[PDB]
């Protein structure tokens, strides 16, 4: 379940506006090749053209060791999540936006061959599954002072969610993510702060 | 260095429009992270806003073991070249468009730390130098039929051309690779036709 998919989209139900996709990637272990975003092909699937809507584009790429847990970050921007290498992630999202979706939750693993589309006010977050990984995401706004005030986090850890980890005993966390509030003291993102 | 870079490009001066980019990558050995692409500050360093001139987006992955030397293809679209995970390749390119530059080249290492903007017209190639290698690329157009006209290609084992190439004795190329035209048969592609 890695090779040779037809490119296809799925809408999360629990979290609107996120949408899963499988991504064709051709050859076997030894290597192999895919097209990870196709513009003019993935908007009849449903990715959004809003997300083009200001003309702004930044690739991040993140390398990560086994066990590394990050999240939960609703950045205020919409997010494309892909993974560039052999790795894998299990991949984890809760919904910060208020109003009847708010801490509704999904998760899948993300390898080359599935990638995810993560509207702004949706938590982001993952563990590695594999020994290494090769994250890279496509977001479309860039970092000001301004947007500050309109992150929001959750708690990876809040055994209230909906979500388990692979191996929470083992996760390598960094001090900000152990620190972030349980979902009780979330303050739900507006419409005015999306 | 591969850490901690300043954000910074060099003209290629051999190849017309060609750009390398340092690209800061932040972390160590255990991991680490980049922006691979920011729109914002490739702008004001020369990165060509031509590039986006026609809304088009693509992101191609290749994920390819060590020996394995692909190439020499000139394409219908510009590409932004980089590496997204610990790997590393000797990147090559031959100037296939018609004028005074015509099969000029140029070669360097890419990883995680290094990119480069290739025009439409140059031919771009690799051998990968580590175990394997997660090579990224963004273009701006898509395959078309009508396309068909603005693909060149020369063949990487040129014994004329001003490249040298890793272990060729031990190479891995493709059988469509291997019978690329040489130099002298390659038709110039015209400035106007691209």
């Amino acid at each position: 379940n890695f090779f040779g998919k037809t490119l296809a989209a799925r809408p999360v139900e629990a979290i609107p506006g996120m949408l899963e996709f499988d991504i064709p990637v051709h050859g076997d272990n030894r290597g192999w090749f895919k097209e990870n975003f196709q513009k003019e092909k993935m908007l009849p699937l449903g990715f959004p053209e809003s997300f083009f809507a200001e003309g702004k584009l930044q690739n991040n790429v993140s390398f990560s060791r086994k066990n590394v847990l990050r999240g939960l970050h609703a950045e205020p921007w919409d997010k494309y999540i892909s993974v560039a290498d052999g790795g894998k992630v299990l991949g984890t999202w809760v919904d910060l936006r208020e109003g009847e979706t708010f801490g509704n939750t999904y998760q899948t693993v993300i390898d080359a061959s599935k990638s995810i589309f993560v509207p702004r006010g949706v938590a982001n977050g993952f563990q590695v599954l594999s020994d290494f990984v090769a994250y890279s995401y496509l977001v479309n706004d860039y970092w000001a002072l301004e947007l500050k005030p309109k992150y929001a986090f959750v708690n990876y850890a809040d055994p209230s969610l909906d979500i388990k980890w692979e191996n929470l005993e083992e996760a390598e966390v960094s001090e900000a993510d152990e620190n972030h509030p349980f979902l009780k003291d979330v303050k739900p993102l507006r419409k005015e702060d999306l």
